[PDB]
């Protein structure tokens, strides 16, 4: 009789959100809050603040155009209590409501808090059915499995969604086309220019507000080019499918100095706040293969990242929280080096990754994994400090997707739940996959001395340190044998080198 209060959070900017689907436009009200609690829980990159608040403001206008009564509480409002819970209470004092309806969110701590709120009306929490696997479906799949392997989850999602299925068989006769012959770019191949979205008038307004009011947050705002509404996001997606997808598979793991985008889709910051739909993106990519515009290996590689990795890490997060966020399997206790924030390091690969984070709030997957993620793991940085960095510096970072990729896949702080084996690597890997080392001050062919690439001694120290644990893992057989044949003097030398580096870098 009085209507429902419907909450929409900053990463829920979708017409099809479960909290909106059955609204009574004549009686109901939508609440959206620009919340300083959420904006300072981590000190997010300036560009992430611009993206979320610009997109929120535009989504509110789209709802109003459709006939919704929207209560929009801006960051400038002098009565704004600052928190989601406080603003819910205040909305419930302003007029009569029958219930609150909301969609379960993407942060365990906020979800736990909202479920415990004492409110004068009932609250109904609906699952976020924008994702392709529900929380209960992942738990059912995971029951009774001694280890959770993404590849077997991926096969189930292929069958459930029907993507790249010809009848009951996978297209092409294999599930996966992952190649092992990944290489760096040929010396003459210049990566293509990428479409960036110039700030529209709403985004320009938010840009000025963030510059003036959050000047202490990490990162540059100049040159902001992320999409902030479904039209802008669709343009980015069209550009990727038409222009980039045919080469997606060839260069998925390559790195190139000062070319942070390469052939990646650049859609995660829009997808993670709801401006694009995961099933629609995948259908678009499948159609490009079916109609002869992209090869199957590229399209399968792309889809696997969305219905395989993205749904899998979300499943692990809700299955294992809150204990997951407390695990520190390798007892890492070091500090994060200051160059993660300033970029002021002679390691050319690290400096470039930090530069991309500062200027664009983006780096692609192998850079996050094998450069700054691997380095943090080898240094022994406390996982809390690594999660903080990955949450701050990237525009696509939300806890449900950051934490299993960071505490799990990149640093092995979860002891192998997400990724099975540590992704440890020496400089030889970065040299094989990038053009960084020819321009670097350090010599990637050396392990000891002031000119040695720091990854090389750090890698062997890490293997040495954890040799008993990594033994019986199964997938570390080759490094452990190599270490085993090393005379004690060789091992003592790289131990003392690794110790020196941790001091030089401010870790210990
Ligand atoms: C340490 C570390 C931290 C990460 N933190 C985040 C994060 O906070 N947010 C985030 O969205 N991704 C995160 N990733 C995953 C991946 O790096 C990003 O999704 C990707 O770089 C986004 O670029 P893109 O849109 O150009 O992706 P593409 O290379 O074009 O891939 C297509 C899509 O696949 C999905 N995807 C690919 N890899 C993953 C993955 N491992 N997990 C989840 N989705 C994936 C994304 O939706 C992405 O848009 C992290 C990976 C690592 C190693
Ligand atoms: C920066 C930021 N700001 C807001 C905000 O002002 N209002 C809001 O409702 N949500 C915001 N968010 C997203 C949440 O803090 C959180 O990460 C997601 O809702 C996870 O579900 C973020 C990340
Ligand atoms: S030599 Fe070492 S530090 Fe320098 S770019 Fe190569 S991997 Fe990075």
């Amino acid at each position: 009789m009085a209507g429902a209060l419907r909450l929409v959070l900053g990463d829920q900017l979708s017409d099809n959100l479960s909290a909106l689907v059955d609204a009574d436009l004549s009686r109901d009200q939508v609440l959206m809050v620009e919340s300083r609690v959420e904006a300072t829980a981590w000190k997010h990159h300036k560009q992430k603040l611009v993206l979320v608040w610009s997109a929120m403001r535009q989504f509110a206008e789209r709802l109003r155009a459709r006939g919704f009564n929207v209560r929009y509480v801006t960051l400038e409002d002098p009565d704004n209590t600052g928190s989601i819970g406080g603003e819910l209470r205040r909305a419930l004092e302003a007029r009569a409501f029958d219930r609150v309806i909301r969609t379960a969110c993407g942060k365990w701590g906020l979800e736990s808090h909202l479920l415990s709120l004492d409110l004068p009306v009932p609250m109904e929490t609906r699952e976020d059915d924008r994702f392709l696997c529900s929380r209960a479906q992942f738990a059912a799949w995971a029951e009774g499995r001694r280890e959770l392997r993404m590849e077997f989850f991926y096969r189930e999602m292929r069958r459930k969604t029907g993507l790249l299925m010809d009848g009951d068989q996978p297209a092409g006769g294999r599930w996966n086309f992952d190649a092992e012959n990944r290489r760096k770019l040929p010396p003459g191949l210049r990566p293509p220019e990428r479409l960036r979205i110039p700030p529209n008038p709403t985004t320009q307004t938010v840009l000025e507000q963030v510059s003036r009011g959050f000047d202490d947050h990490f990162g540059e705002v100049e040159g902001f080019g992320w999409p902030t509404n479904p039209d802008e996001a669709t343009a980015i997606l069209d550009h990727f499918i038409a222009d980039m997808l045919p080469s997606f598979g060839d260069w998925q793991d390559a790195m190139s100095w000062r070319r942070p985008f390469l052939w990646h889709s650049l859609i995660s910051p829009a997808l993670n706040i709801g401006l694009l739909d995961p099933l629609d993106i995948c259908r678009r990519a499948e159609a490009a293969w079916r109609e002869g515009r992209a090869p199957l290996n590229a399209v399968e590689g792309f889809i696997r990242q969305i219905i395989g990795w993205r749904e899998f890490v979300r499943g692990i997060y809700w299955l294992k929280m809150p204990e997951y966020a407390q695990r520190n399997a390798l007892d890492a206790q070091g500090k994060l080096p200051g160059f993660y924030w300033t970029g002021q390091t002679d390691m050319a690969c690290v400096a470039d990754t930090v530069r991309a984070a500062h200027d664009h709030a983006y780096a692609h997957h192998i850079q996050r994994l094998m450069v700054t993620g691997n380095l943090a793991m080898l240094l022994g940085v406390h996982p809390d400090a690594v999660d903080d960095w990955y949450m701050v510096v990237f525009a696509d970072a939300y806890e449900w997707v950051e934490m299993p990729n960071t505490r799990g896949m990149a640093t092995f702080a979860d002891g192998g739940i997400v990724g099975s084996k540590p992704y440890a690597a020496s400089g030889a890997y970065i040299d094989r996959m990038s053009d960084y080392c020819k321009g670097c001050r350090y010599d990637v062919k050396k392990r000891l001395g002031d000119d040695a690439c720091p990854f090389n001694a750090l890698y062997w120290d890490f293997i040495d340190r954890h040799a008993q644990r990594l033994a019986g893992n199964g997938r570390m057989m080759m490094p452990l044998r190599t270490l085993e044949k090393m005379p004690d003097a060789e091992r003592e030398a790289f131990r003392k080198q690794a110790r020196a580096l941790r001091v030089k870098m401010g870790v210990s």
